């Protein structure tokens, strides 16, 4: 009564290679050949069970940690975030920590993000896109805007002086590269590891200097930044976060937002600039050609409904995180099947977002589409572990789109839209394809 396995033919290596080259075509094949949305594969002799039937998402996102656990599956992050941070911490602390973070997105806070976001976007553009026309690599530039823009929202002035975006990005890169996606399924002292520690330590040292400089300061002077937020925070037992933990959280917050948003921004701009999608590009300008130079939280939140769809449909068609997993601590029901204890249960936004019923014509970028199966869209996950940076990411991306398409027009050099590059653990467009020509207006 367990879900149908997929033929192996190579015990030394599971479906690893097939999945790595193209996991969409591969997964759809499985789900197609076995006549079942729920199926099990073997990655290096380890049963990975995939809930690929959107109707059955709740069976994956609903179970509590005691039954379904991410900790063992997400071990690989521990080196990046810290030896005692989320997924490296007992869930009670983990959850506890993640909440502090969430309280940093009170949207009591967004009040000042729009002006900041636009301040960095306009600056970058007026710094890199000067000429009346020119060629840039969209993916690399959005990455710059993302990090730059994110720091201008969460990092205080004093911190940004010591740690600027350009520099912070290098640190993330240094440690995030330490990551081998394969490990997640298959549990070293590589040059990548070393760089990762130093980078986080460096970041550590600095954050230590700033705090010291803040605590010596007295006694007022207005809205505290992310770090300050984390520093104030106190546990359920009544103890303040250790810096090592505090650092980890910041890495986490920044790490998680860097690629997912960078990619989402890119895909969005790509589709939107494509001549085939003139329909929606126009519909977009129709929505932003009314806004003033200085945008405010209100109009980005409440006055850009079609732009949100653009971002959502981007994440829908090409989800940055193609799947999420958990260790099955106890046998869990799923459809007519049963997932045995020991399995790595996983749910794939990539797969689900391409189910014919939930999203007819999956490969078609349609911003006005809606899930034909409730719960089908899981770009930001769901249940207890539903993404926390959603509201922020969306705000961050939407505002960028508004500032970019307002002052520049774009043109995709390549005939069609970039192919997804499935080799990175966070998935976006290839970037050997992202070459774009911009044209300043007036
Ligand atoms: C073929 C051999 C080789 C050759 C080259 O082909 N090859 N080629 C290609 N692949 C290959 C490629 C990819 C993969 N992976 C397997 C690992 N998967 C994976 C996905 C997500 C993941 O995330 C862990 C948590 C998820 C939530 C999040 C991130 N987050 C949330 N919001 C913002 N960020 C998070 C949450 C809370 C938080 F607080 C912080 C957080 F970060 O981190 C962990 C792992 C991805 C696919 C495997 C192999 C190869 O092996
Ligand atoms: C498009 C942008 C983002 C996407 C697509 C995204 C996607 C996700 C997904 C799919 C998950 C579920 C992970 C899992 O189920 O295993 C998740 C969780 C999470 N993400 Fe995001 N996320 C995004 C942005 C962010 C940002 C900006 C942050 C930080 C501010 C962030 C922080 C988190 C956190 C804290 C969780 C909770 C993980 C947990 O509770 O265990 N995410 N995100």
């Amino acid at each position: 009564k367990t879900p149908p396995v997929y033929p192996v033919t190579v015990p030394f290596l599971g479906h690893i290679v097939q999945f790595g080259k193209n996991p969409l075509e591969f997964m759809q094949r499985c789900k197609r050949d076995l006549k079942s949305g729920v199926f099990t594969i073997s990655i290096g002799g380890q049963r990975v069970t995939i809930v690929g039937d959107p109707h059955e998402h709740s069976r994956f996102f609903s179970p509590r940690n005691e039954i379904l656990s991410p900790r063992e599956v997400y071990t690989i992050m521990t080196p990046v975030f810290g030896e005692g941070v989320a997924y490296a911490a007992p869930y009670p602390r983990m959850r506890e920590q993640l909440n502090f973070l969430a309280e940093e997105l009170t949207i009591a806070k967004f009040q000042n993000f729009v002006p900041a976001i636009q301040h960095e976007v306009r600056k970058f553009m007026a710094e890199n896109w000067k000429e009346d026309e020119g060629v840039i690599n969209l993916l690399e530039d959005c990455g710059a805007m993302i990090i730059n823009t994110a720091c201008q929202c969460l990092f205080g002035e004093d911190l940004r002086k010591r740690l600027n975006a350009r520099h912070f990005a290098q640190l993330l890169s240094k440690m995030e590269s330490s990551l081998i996606p394969a490990a997640v399924f298959m549990p070293l002292p590589l040059p990548q590891s070393a760089r990762c520690r130093e980078a986080r330590a460096e970041l550590q040292k600095i954050l230590g200097e700033i705090i010291v400089a803040r605590e010596k300061e007295e006694a007022s002077k207005n809205t505290s930044d992310l770090l300050g937020g984390l520093l104030k925070a106190v546990y359920r037992d009544g103890t303040r976060m250790s810096l090592h933990e505090v650092c980890g959280m910041i890495v986490a917050a920044m790490f998680a937002g860097q690629h997912t948003s960078t990619i989402t921004t890119s895909w969005s701009m790509l589709h939107l600039m494509h001549p085939k999608n003139k329909k929606w590009l126009d519909k977009l300008h129709k929505e932003i050609d009314e806004f003033p130079a200085q945008l405010n939280y209100d109009n980005v939140m409440d006055e850009m409904p079609f732009a949100e769809r653009c971002v959502r449909e981007s994440i829908r068609r090409d989800p940055p995180l193609l799947m999420v997993m958990r260790m099955v601590k106890a046998e869990v029901k799923v459809g007519s099947y049963v997932v045995p204890k020991g399995d790595i249960i996983a749910c794939s936004p990539l797969l689900s977002h391409h189910d014919e019923e939930a999203f007819p014509n999956p490969r078609l970028w349609d911003p006005e589409r809606d899930e034909k199966v409730d719960g089908a869209f899981i770009g930001f996950g769901a249940g207890v572990h539903k993404c926390i940076g959603q509201k922020f990411a969306l705000l961050q991306v939407k505002t960028i789109l508004a500032t970019a398409f307002r002052e520049y027009d774009f043109q995709l050099l390549r005939d069609e839209v970039p192919d997804p590059d499935y080799h990175t653990m966070v998935v976006g467009p290839t970037l050997n394809q992202c070459l774009v020509k911009y044209t300043r207006k007036k």
